[PDB]
């Protein structure tokens, strides 16, 4: 243990520990879900500091060598060296202030070990607030997930659904409406929807993505920019995305929604919400195609991790989270007050979590269920061909009654249509073998090729 | 009280009405709610069976005469002459079938008063399927309610809020945050953070217009095609295009998408929902501002419809109608199987009402609440005067050590900037009273 | 189109219009949604003015003749005589003072075709405030919807359910698990599970009337009761409870939190949200069993109205409906202010309506779809007795190596597991016919009373 | 590292881990949220391990010396002792058998470190399957956060709130509705409302116990019991109340709908959802009560807890009602989740119950860890502004109503006029427009505008 102070007095910390007071403060203050922030979170705010010190260097504001310790030490943060060093709760002051704290007092003392001291708030927070820099680091990090995690890992399980349309492009099958059995489509073409689903998903994260991208950095206490560079906003953001390569990182339209709102969070969180809705109409689709293997549809097999549908339960079960931490973003994104929204912390945990649970499990549902699934063709296509579904084509050669008897002896002797319509004897007199072999063409009635 | 034959009986039907027997089964088979379609809902159907008979005829499919009494029946439904016709509860038959069922009917009915007899399934329905049709209307019904009712109204809120925030450009304030005095702020930069919101909101609209205008017409009961002309879709979809003005309604990327999902929907509902935590977020400030006249902040005056401020009341209800129809959409949006989603009516429903509250409230918000606001400027600028201050502004005239030591000395004896300055001796040469007052002004403070 | 004068100026109301000028500008105030008050509020608002003019007058605050004439007004509202007469929007002052006031009109205008005098705020609305009455009638009317309407449709559904049980006591069948073939149930079972899930609902029902029907009247402006007798509230109650045999209805526990909040009505909507869960998983279940009838699980016929399940989706479409309804309600639940909840007639439409929808949707779906159902038993029995799920038993008598050779092989060639080990020679000293039968009895397995 | 043999192939697990190669599949096949079972649910595994071990042996079904050493690795467990041997992601298969495998592993990987042999399957779980004991767990794990953590922590609230109230019966302050001036109140009713809420909020935890106590032990893969004992269930909850004194479990009413449905954790999530609710008016009101302190409400100081800026130095801000406000918002969106797996069962089994027990026991602990912090470092150190809330009580138009009968509503409405014009009390504006005289004495006046009985406090 060892003795710090801040402007309310003194505090015990742990004597090995690369926080200092402040941090320690909401250690004590917050024992709420035992959860402090993620990776990427920590990531976010290395990133943010060090870009603050080199715009804070260039503006000559910052004497250079307390600029190159802050810089070094922030790199070390966004690298992944330091996680041990944020213990603050997710549940903390909902502007971020803590967790903003522990990141300038963890890279005071890393700066501290090289011989080089930094003062936590007048160097290390230097230009900044709390209120601008904890959703700075958050939509950074947003904006990262978005761009270099979920539209890959959805544009993986998009090309894995699109091969299976290919695949199965004449995998002719019974259509289902309502669950009932409906006229002749193709495997292909279900997964060519199912593709489309995820096609349209990554769009909608890309629709959002000029608002998550918006950073309140340069805005500091409400808005106004009062004790900070006019330009301060546009030069952090310049080195952000010469750092990041990420081009979608931009200032805010607008200073003061950039802090009194989440708006872009709760907007994102709406595309990650309907991806969620796309996943479970596709994960229950195929868990139901694989059911049985006597009793069920017994369309499909899943391969194996008689299989349970493991990865369709873990993506049903992902979707489910999501639409969850969904609402709790909209929550706290309607109650802001004034100057500043201070639901941040729980919303960052929402969406960076919905984020990374979309992007995980896209790949494994990609790589160890769609990539594998193999199709009972002959025995899809055999149902197809036995359906009542495909008797109205006949209705003008025998009429609607010997249709109707057709399809009832269809049914109950477990044969094809056209078996059933060579045993009832209408070949000759209503229709010859090359027009019941046209009339009954499941595939053409798919109109597939 | 004409009586009518059903292939499972008879059916009594009122007299005035013009649905025939398979709508009345539907009246008896689902009194669940006692509400009906709404009247975007029926333009709509009527919008696409006037155009579906169009290309019928086009193609050559449909006898001119026929489609020429589809076609004028279809435009009374369309222009709302027929509103009563439609006694269907939203609870139906989940692809919406009974009400395409009853657009048919009526359609028959009322071509049968000008001489022409149409069967509602052969003539009415040809080309169509009882799963295309109602999620065709309703993605019509929504596009436009999106487009000629939605951003015209928020883009009036939006230049309401915009109007304040140049009037009130020099309205200095006190800023809040956590709900704690914080560095002053003007009432015109706040209202520039609401204006933001609004037309973020328009941009979040525009954003969902390419999917939600997605039309599955012409993709009959599977996605197929079946039954209809290969170019069923970009036929009908173009009439529709002309007829309505709306170049946002497209053919479905994909056939089978656009049936065994309304994706669609559940993403248009995402940009509803944000726009209502937008109008919470505004409507909770104002009526804050308005609060009192002695209990409360006091810093504007709403007009009077001691106010109470109704219509911040109303935006903040409108605002979790709006929530709760965007659970019940996504919920919907989630449980379609193969070629089918089954929750069309009730996610209808629920989208064209977000719709529809957020345009009446918005124009409403604008016109009766936000156009007459009235700044108390003089208790503004006293608040300002009791926001703390920075020493920050003091640099170049008394040095980052001296400055240090004043921001140390007023926090420790709890005075002001201004005062603990003055208690130091450090008027003179170096600062006038001026210098001191000129640099710490709350209005430049504000940086407006 | 008859004319009245307002303080703010004349106001045209229509002719045949029982409603004022304070209606008639509340219409004019808030053209939002178009729907207005249901039934059941409005029987409610009647219900409390009745009552109130009755304690008025047992108090001797009111002439007897002008409490007469609002008890015989009141009596006419509360008997749905007058539903057309309340046009104010759903979307009005969140304390629903607007309506408070239409009801005080109505009346006023009720006795003035009988020759009495009322004034609308000094006599109808005497020892009442703007904010105590609108709440009470809320939670007369879901009490009412509670009680008498909800409890007793989820005892059809029960008991349609419980009947079914009984009369598939002995219907064998493959079980599920993960939708893939598990050891023997009987549709029985399956149904005792869904009668208990409806039951459970009653309980969950019944278990919040002790908060639902707290009634703030007496309260006044703030749940002071300034400007009302001290024992108003238990004397209005003490009338409501002897008028309508609702003995649910009470007094507030506390006057405050009856006011400054409508958590009776967020607990009550949770209730309605398990229910609608429990009928989701009871409607898909039976969709999914009438699947068919040739490509899907074809256990059960629905009954006509290849017959869509669409009762099943109606139910489902309700289910969706109250979830979205009780998210709306528990949003205007957590954001009341100080002395006042001021989204009390946007939460009244929400549950009333999720009242409504399930009490009708669970007759309907109990009356025109469980009755009705028939199980496909020779079927579902053949299928249980091929099942690979129940060659366990045999693993005592030939092996688990023989005993996976038989599930394999009946599954291939569409076979009992009983005719598959006779068919492979394995009857004989290892394992007689009885022993078989003993070893492969379905129903044994699936061990009902 | 150490090499194992599953029956598809080769397994390296770590050399200090516990579990075997079936947990280290599930480890391999679901890295999703990087986030497995909480220590409540591993202790409920634990317990159920070790009543199963206790009923087989009682029954003869399991050699005693594998019975004991069952019985004491499943204790360790429940102790927290392995807490760090249950890698498995929250994400799994749905019924949660690998959860249920992880926890057989664990115990015969510490039974062998005694010199005792135990197959996972044969004997850790014999009567057990992979549907009934993971759902059973949860409903222990979540009964014990509901009697022995929740409604203990919301008691201690309900009782610091209660003590404001009796502490600020006399405090007179004007009523505020749709946020305008209203007629009197003190801020001690105001706390026996909150009060109230929590109180009703413990009430309904308390309701919804019956349902959620209820165990699907003993029902086996699909409600049947079949391969288990037909009285296993009421022998093992009998060990498990006997045990852990929580008289709530009990065996489920009916086999099907326990294991078909998770109803219960629905109905519980309910009950916290409505707390959530409360928590947010009443954390919502306390810091508007004290915010300012110069540009806002002013009514009552929070406890100090950290600085709040670096900008302002010496700005304090309401951060426990921050962290309450955004609990009830995860609790709310937690309660969305576990309603969305709750809808989706199918026939026999509900495989949502992973992610249904990682939202609900979070709701169970937020609620107490935050409603002890807010009862203890928020409500016990509230002070009031008492002078302040009584001068603007003496000031408000809204008390000339009772001047009514002596001086008339019309000069009554000149007073309130007057007096909010020229920023005067209302006693003080009637003595300055020369009213008293004969129909109203001072005292009468003084008796007319007495604010707090106007508050009418008991
Ligand atoms: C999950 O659906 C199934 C699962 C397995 C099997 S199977 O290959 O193992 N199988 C067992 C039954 C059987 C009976 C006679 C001849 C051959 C067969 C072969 C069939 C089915 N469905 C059917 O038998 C469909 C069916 N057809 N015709 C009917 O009249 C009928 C009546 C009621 C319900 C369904 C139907
Ligand atoms: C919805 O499931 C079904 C629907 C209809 C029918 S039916 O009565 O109309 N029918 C059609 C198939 C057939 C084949 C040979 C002899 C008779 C029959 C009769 C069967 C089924 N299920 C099955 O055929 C189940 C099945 N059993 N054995 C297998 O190896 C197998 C392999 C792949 C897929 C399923 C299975
Ligand atoms: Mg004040």
């Amino acid at each position: 243990y060892r003795i710090e102070h801040d402007t309310m007095g003194e505090v015990r910390v742990p004597a090995k520990a690369l926080w200092r007071a402040q941090t320690q403060r909401a250690v004590e203050n917050f024992p709420i879900s035992g959860r402090g922030l993620e990776r990427t979170q920590i990531r976010a705010l290395g990133l943010l500091k060090g870009a603050c010190a080199q715009v804070n260097s260039d503006l000559g504001l910052l004497a250079p060598e307390k600029a190159d310790a802050i810089i070094a030490a922030a790199a070390e943060i966004a690298d992944g060296q330091h996680d041990d060093q944020f213990p603050i709760d997710v549940f903390q002051t909902g502007s971020g202030t803590s967790s903003n704290m522990n990141t300038n007092e963890v890279i005071a003392s890393i700066a501290a070990k090289g011989g080089v001291t930094l003062h936590p708030n007048d160097d290390v927070n230097m230009s900044q607030s709390s209120n601008d820099t904890f959703p700075t680091a958050t939509h950074i990090a947003a904006t990262e997930a978005a761009v270099a995690h979920l539209i890959p890992a959805l544009q993986q399980l998009h090309d894995a659904l699109a091969a299976k349309a290919l695949d199965w492009h004449t995998v002719v099958k019974s259509g289902r409406t309502h669950l009932m059995d409906a006229v002749p489509v193709t495997l292909g073409q279900e997964f060519s929807g199912y593709a489309r689903q995820i096609e349209a998903g990554i769009e909608r994260v890309r629709a959002c993505l000029p608002r998550l991208g918006e950073l309140a950095i340069g805005g500091t206490a409400v808005g106004t920019g009062l004790n900070a560079p006019d330009d301060f906003g546009v030069r952090v953001v310049a080195v952000l995305v010469a750092q990041t390569g990420l081009s979608e990182l931009r200032t805010a339209a607008n200073s003061f929604e950039a802090q009194a709102a989440r708006d872009g969070l709760v907007e994102a969180s709406g595309a990650l919400r309907t991806i969620a809705v796309s996943l479970t109409k596709i994960a229950n689709d195929i868990r139901w195609m694989g059911s049985g293997p006597l009793t069920g549809l017994a369309e499909i097999q899943l391969p194996d991790l008689k299989v349970n549908p493991v990865l369709p339960e873990a993506v049903t079960q992902v979707a489910a989270q999501v639409i969850g931490n969904d609402a709790a973003i909209a929550w706290g994104g309607a109650n802001g007050a004034f100057e500043l929204n201070v639901y941040i912390p729980m919303m960052a945990r929402n969406i960076l979590e919905s984020f990374k649970l979309l992007t995980n499990v896209s790949r494994l549902f990609a790589q160890r269920c769609i990539a594998g699934l193999t199709a009972n063709v002959e025995h899809l296509r055999r149902l197809a061909e036995s359906s009542p579904s495909i008797v109205t084509p006949l209705n003008s050669a025998i009429g609607y009654e010997e249709a109707a008897a057709v399809a009832k002896q269809a049914l109950k002797e477990r044969k094809t249509i056209r078996q059933t319509v060579i045993d009832r004897g209408l070949i000759g007199d209503r229709l010859s073998i090359e027009d019941l072999d046209r009339r009954l063409d499941v595939l053409a009635m798919a109109k597939a090729e």
